[PDB]
């Protein structure tokens, strides 16, 4: 009897227990949902991971840069979960950018191999993603990414901006191609969540004056928020994405709805 | 064990069984929710129609350009479920313009006085709904405005569709004032939803022309839309309202959420 | 040989030499144009500061709330250009909120009344001037009004940004009935001005830690703003409502000019 | 004595006569600005067109993808306007994305070496060629880029209209950089224009039904648009783009000015 009862969702991003996509798993899984999972590169180090979430599930190679690894990709799922059944949800939780493209390097500093690395990754792939799943999505299904409010430059984020709003941008014509069979697309735009990463700026891995600029956006951000914003805990944002993999936002798609404590929608 | 298992919730704007409204109320008690409704001016004929809901509930005359109304509605909300339970939702399901600001009438022909009482109605009382009623909200409590995404002017909906982009920004207001008690405010854009008032227009109570238009206006909307629209069918706008009175999108508050089909996020 | 020579422009909204319309007014002039003023209430005041602009202009009544004064304004400026003489530009350079919906009284406070009236004044009446100038306006001439931005809430600016987010849709109506008459419409949003009421506020006519906070708001657009904001400069802002009164953007209407020094464009 | 007299600047993009960098050329001559122009590939065409410019210019070769060619540019433009000279101006009208990114293939089918290469012209080369240019540009001056307005997705333009969606976003971050040298960076969003690639989709050069289908787009362009739209005739952009290059916008960077009739504010 929970929000995602019976439903198959495939969930990217997986890498740590402090991922975002771990979170959108737990409760996921708590609320009923049966999991597929998927890793890049460290697979051992994710199926450690994964075996931490309240139930197990199949985990699945998936670098979104392999062609074969795409191709391949709804027939490894249907073998996964049966041959009969199909997904209902597939969660988009990836990112990456190179340090010449997002950090203290000079935004026209960054070589386009990287950026173009950084944009396939972040981007383009919700795309190839949703290409190689939406064959075996069931009608009503919902396919979720990952954003953070690129409306406005901002410092450090710099070329991860730009495969933000490239992503938004994306996200859209994916909710297009995805209508045609009944399936939903949207993104989820979070608050800082504080990942390994995101401690390690804290910790001066790119300076110790960015440490406390961060430790201050965040503070900054807490006091945007009307309601608050704790970076600590992603529970927040993986609820939201659980809602729009539910049955109760039937007509959204092509849009963002904001995870972020009400953030964006305050000046000061 | 639904949704809004255990939840009360205050429900305004039924006048109806075509109202918005309405099928937000029937779609809450479905999902487990207790209703408190309001109801202006044609008590009786309101009270007719919320007798065919799936549950009872309390009815309570508010005419939110009243101040008298709006001063006692804590105090008789308390009275109707108990000055020691609380509310969890309230729905703001309430627009008006004078024939003067909206429909054939010249844009430049709308005298002020029916302006102000279009956007009273339509967009202040979305903050004065919420300040007679955050007393007695519980915290993770959530209001919800019906809006329509005035955010482009058209034909016809002229002087309320400013007053919609004014729900918009109080909305944000409200977002910040709620959010001292822990209280979400957001609304829901809802693509056209055929009403008795709407099929009033394509009836032709405004011109054979604009219903031939009218019935265009929306066949583009259903094209537009990725997975279509379907304007006799209030329930998806329904359910996503429930969507934000549940516990899922708990860090979302300020914002728009877009129940339309997606067809805002198509040009063509 | 200038910007606007030989241009006749409507300039509404001087009351002090601090305030914007007098710096439009100023390099409207200097740029070529032949104005005339507007004034509201305290008539012997303005126009001793109108007698402080580089050229001579007439001075006529204007109360926007006023139903005569506005049905009599296209005969009174014909009067005093020539009935075979027409308007170029007009320029909406008026606000009001009265301070129970603006400063330091709470956001639910408000009466209806006020905002009503600050409505009236702030976004109702650009439609009722340029209903009002339309008739001797020339194809091709420009309407402008003055902005400040209202995507997101903020404090203090309260129910007046609601009138601005009313005054942004309003504009995109008078876009669509000034372009039957090949006239364009837009808003210049401009950024935090020094004027002798916002001088006061820094003086603390509205609490001594409002003016610290407020001195560290205009401090903080300066810093996000990528190229400065110099808030006791108005030039920067007058000339870019002269820009749009020109000839040079004749395909641009319904849209809004940041003149903020990009502020806005940055999240800090 | 004219807009942009005495103003030295850099146009980019010219490959026909019906090329919009074509008549942002000839405009800023008229207006009296001296400039140096630049060509991609077809070096000898690009020479033979710009000989039909009001005065001559030099030319200098330019392939944004070409790391050569920009690490030099300022050099050469240097010695083309001489060694102590400086820019005011840098104009980038420059496009392209591949016929499986762009057109009537699948949005999910094209490979992203091909998106890649789209956003590296598109999108990226706006923020190298910023920076390839900036050391030689004096204070105050403006760089000026070509837009098609990508907020909501739209057939046949896909992967371009993400690579617009970028765009945007760089030109924020290049706002930022640029600002510390004190030049303005800013996007003109322009409505439909007929260039020789553009009559090739009317003459059906990706299907007949498309011919139609856009030849409709346009028309509902005009019809949006409240003061329409002329898409065979680019000197309302032109001129747009020379309003942002002047002096007249002083404090506007990072934001997009729309020069599409109004289109894009209107819903029909
Ligand atoms: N952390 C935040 O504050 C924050 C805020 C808003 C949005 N987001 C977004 O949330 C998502 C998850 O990031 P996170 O913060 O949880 O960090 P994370 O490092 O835990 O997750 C990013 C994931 O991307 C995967 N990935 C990288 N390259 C890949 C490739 N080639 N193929 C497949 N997968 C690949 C990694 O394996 C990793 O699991 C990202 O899209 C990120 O931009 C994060
Ligand atoms: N119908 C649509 O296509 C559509 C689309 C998007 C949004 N909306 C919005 O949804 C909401 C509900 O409208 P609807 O379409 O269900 O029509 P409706 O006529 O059924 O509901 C509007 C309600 O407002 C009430 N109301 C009017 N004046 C009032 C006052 N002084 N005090 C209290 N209540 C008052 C009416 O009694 C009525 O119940 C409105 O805000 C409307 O703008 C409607
Ligand atoms: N000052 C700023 O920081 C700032 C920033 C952005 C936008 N703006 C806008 O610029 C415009 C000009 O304001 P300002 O800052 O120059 O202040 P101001 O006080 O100098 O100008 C406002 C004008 O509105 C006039 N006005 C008020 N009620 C009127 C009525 N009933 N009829 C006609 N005119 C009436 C006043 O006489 C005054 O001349 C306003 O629209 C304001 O909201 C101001
Ligand atoms: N034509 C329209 O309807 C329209 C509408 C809005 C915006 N725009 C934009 O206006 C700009 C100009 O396009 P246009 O319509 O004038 O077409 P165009 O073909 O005349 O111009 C595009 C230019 O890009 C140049 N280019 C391509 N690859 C290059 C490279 N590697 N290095 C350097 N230059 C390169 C070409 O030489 C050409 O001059 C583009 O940015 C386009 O997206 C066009
Ligand atoms: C300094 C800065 C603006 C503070 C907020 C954070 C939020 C954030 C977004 C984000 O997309 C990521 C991210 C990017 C790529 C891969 C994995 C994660 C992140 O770590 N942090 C981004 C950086
Ligand atoms: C011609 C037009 C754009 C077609 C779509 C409709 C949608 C719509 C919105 C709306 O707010 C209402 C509304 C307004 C006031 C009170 C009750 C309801 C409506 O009836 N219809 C608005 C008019
Ligand atoms: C605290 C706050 C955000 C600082 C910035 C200012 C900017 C501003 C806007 C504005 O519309 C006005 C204004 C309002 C009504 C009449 C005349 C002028 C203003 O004084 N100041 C608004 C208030
Ligand atoms: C079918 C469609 C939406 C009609 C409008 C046009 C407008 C347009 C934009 C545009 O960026 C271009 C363009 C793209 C790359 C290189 C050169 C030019 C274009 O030709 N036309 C884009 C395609
Ligand atoms: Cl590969
Ligand atoms: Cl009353
Ligand atoms: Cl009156
Ligand atoms: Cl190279
Ligand atoms: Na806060
Ligand atoms: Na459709
Ligand atoms: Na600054
Ligand atoms: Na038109």
């Amino acid at each position: 009897a929970g929000l995602l009862e019976g439903k198959r969702i495939l969930v990217t991003g997986i890498i740590t227990d402090s991922s975002i996509a771990f979170h959108i798993a737990k409760v996921a899984q708590e609320a009923g949902a049966e999991l597929v999972l998927t890793g890049f590169d460290r697979m051992k180090l994710i199926q450690r991971i994964a075996d931490r979430l309240p139930k197990p599930a199949p985990l699945l190679e998936l670098d979104v840069q392999n062609e074969e690894h795409l191709a391949s990709l709804a027939d490894r799922i249907s073998g996964a979960i049966g041959e009969g059944n199909k997904l209902d949800g597939v969660v988009h939780s990836i990112g990456f950018m190179p340090q010449t493209g997002m950090g203290v390097n000079p935004f026209f500093d960054a070589p386009y191999a990287d950026v173009a690395k950084g944009i396939h990754i972040s981007a383009y792939s919700y795309a190839s993603l949703a290409k190689a799943t939406l064959p075996i999505m069931n009608e009503g299904g919902s396919i979720v990414g990952m954003d953070f409010d690129p409306t406005r430059a901002m410092p450090a984020y710099n070329w991860m901006t730009v495969a933000k709003s490239a992503l938004e941008s994306v996200n859209r014509f994916v909710a297009r191609e995805a209508g045609a069979a009944g399936v939903r697309s949207n993104l989820v735009a979070a608050g800082p969540i504080r990942t390994l990463a995101m401690s390690a700026i804290v910790g001066g891995a790119l300076g110790d004056e960015a440490g406390k600029q961060m430790q201050l956006l965040e503070e900054g951000w807490d006091q945007r928020a009307p309601i608050g914003w704790n970076m600590k805990d992603p529970t927040p944002v993986a609820k939201t994405v659980c809602a729009l993999l539910s049955d109760w936002m039937p007509a959204t798609t092509g849009t963002i709805i904001y995870a972020d404590g009400g953030a964006s929608t305050q000046l000061l």
